[PDB]
């Protein structure tokens, strides 16, 4: 599950970093007309006056992508660190996880532990604590019996 | 101009960088607080000074170092408590046998 | 213990929010540095 949800936030992150990247191109190319208006203010109701009214809104529209990058940035990062988190926690999955098993007790297992949903993966043990309890509750009340049986026998 | 347009974009990613960590310090006191209401969902119920000193007698005081670690020493102290359930009762079952 | 993080991440996250906005200032203002440049170039 967890490597699933890493594989998921890699295409997240890389989406996330090319939506970022295409936001800081665009911003560039709108510092690049700021540029090119200023320059022109210089180079030519007059020339001046329209080239100074063009540099005025490619400023405004430089400001405008700087702060869609802003949101970018902060979208890229939030992934970035998700899929740092993901990681971690796969790694423990994998350590755990890979202690094995042999198809009895898979069949065990799964006749009375389920298949984890990736929605639940976070919350997955406390899951395996409620097994755990009823593994629990099955085994202290069989000793009981044979306590019982013991008794009779004696 | 150009050595300012340059300076500019700096100071731009800086920014952004403040935003990175201002972000994962709002996340961090987020779910800080999550944690404080989780915990105190349960601190409600409270205890007796008799009941509180047997604790105390019983159970590490919790510091902010091991607020993360806190299921660890919990579960340790029931697992402990648990042996000695199983073991007191076996115990007694003993006994049990030698009365009947 | 987590009323006391939240006390600490208070100041560390207003802390964090003041220099977001003094980089932000900072940022206009070399912004403004570029406006600086340019009037004096078309006084010249």
């Amino acid at each position: 599950l967890w490597r699933e949800k890493i594989n998921l936030l890699n295409a997240r992150l890389a989406e996330a970093q090319t939506s970022e990247e295409q936001l800081q191109s665009q911003l560039d190319l709108q510092k690049k007309v700021v540029s090119d208006c200023m320059q022109r203010y210089l180079q030519v109701d007059s020339d001046a006056s329209v080239a100074k009214a063009k540099l005025d809104e490619a400023q405004t529209i430089e400001s405008e992508l700087d702060k869609q990058l802003r949101a970018a940035n902060k979208v890229t990062n939030v992934l970035d660190t998700e899929l740092t988190l993901a990681r971690a926690a796969e790694r423990k999955a994998q350590q755990t996880a890979q202690q094995g098993m042999k198809e009895e007790e898979r069949e065990l297992c799964a006749s009375h532990f389920p298949v984890v949903t990736l929605e639940q993966l976070p919350d997955i043990r406390d899951l395996e604590r409620q097994h755990e309890r009823g593994i629990q509750h099955e085994i202290e009340r069989v000793k009981a019996e044979l306590h019982r049986l013991n008794i009779e026998l004696t």
